[PDB]
């Protein structure tokens, strides 16, 4: 419930550059006031991405690692830097949102991650492409997740435990596609080491989207 | 035991650019035969760390993850990318190598190994000086080589080189003539697709801490 003391030390923080700032949500204060970020969007698709070679951290009580240890196994977590929980996506054809059950996702495999990633950027619902003004292009998510990646190789204030990228972009017919980190329970003080289980993921995740590219 | 199988695949593959070829172990056929590094050192400081943010991985059997995992928990393997396995040294005022058994090395923290890689480019073993800013930094040292693998890491998908360790060395003949190399591969695996992230986390941390010193 701690995701306090995280805004209230990282909205502030004047030594996190301004470029990457952006990256998270607006804090208002303190009940707590956050920046909507779907507030913009009027037919959005989203996907929530759990980004971590591992989910647990050396200094969680033993309860929550060895919990988070049996929920890494078998999902993509391990075997890729990352996992993805949930989307939710609109169907030009049928004119609809779909939204498939969380623990469904669960099971993914590699295989199984690279369809989903695609089927994120396709009308149907075979995967066709808005994949080139999605993630490709100068202001895409590539792009963005890669200044994030810049930064994840040097920053050392924060370490982002147990933690979701968030992807949306706009249906509407740009796409004006959007990266967001979220969920910050669990953030602690790197204290001077990179957060090198994030972006171990990150560059999977980063490699995922290139292929698709 | 098959380093061969390995060494066979990765030294005819040629979807490895050519420039990373020469972070290996030269390879030469089988009982086998490998070009040793160290012959081109006369007198020469190494040190041998353990790539990756966990030592196990996934497809393992069950005996040997659980060994691991034990031996990860303490270390700055989980807390940071790594793990300074071993070093040798020559103190240039007492004219002596020296090493410190491999088991004390498995304490360190975060401070020890941060200080320990700032010995590993003194001339005092007996405050820390500096061979930093000719082994580490440099246009052709551990920096920008570590740099060269990183990219690399970035893209590859070929193996995933698991369980295994990086090795640096170097000349203290009164330059220092700095290499890195790859050693161990026991345990590679075909990346079937999927870049290595767990050494490619390790490597970034790693690259951080030698950053810091220089």
């Amino acid at each position: 419930e701690i995701e306090v003391k995280f805004y209230e030390s990282f909205s502030s923080n004047t030594e996190v550059p301004e470029h990457i700032h952006r990256y998270f949500p607006v804090y208002h204060g303190t009940m707590m006031v956050l920046e909507n970020l779907l507030a913009e969007y009027t037919k959005p698709s989203v996907m929530d991405v759990k980004m971590g070679s591992r989910t647990w951290y050396p200094d969680a009580s033993e309860e929550y690692i060895q919990k988070c240890l049996k929920k890494d196994t078998g999902t993509t977590t391990v075997s890729s830097g990352f996992r993805i929980s949930g989307f939710e996506v609109y169907d030009h054809k049928e004119s609809s949102f779909w939204k498939p059950e969380r623990k469904l996702l669960r099971g993914l495999d590699v295989d199984g991650a690279r369809l989903t990633l695609r089927k994120f950027v396709s009308s149907n619902s075979p995967d066709s492409a808005f994949a080139s003004s999605v993630y490709g292009g100068s202001h895409g998510i590539l792009t963005q997740l890669l200044e994030l990646k810049t930064w994840f190789e040097n920053q050392t204030l924060y370490h982002f435990n147990s933690c979701s990228i968030l992807m949306v972009y706009e249906n509407e017919s740009d796409a004006r596609p959007q990266v967001k980190l979220v969920d910050f329970a669990h953030v602690l003080d790197g204290n001077g080491v990179i957060d090198h289980n994030f972006l171990g993921g990150l560059c999977s995740f980063i490699n995922f989207i290139r292929e698709i590219l």
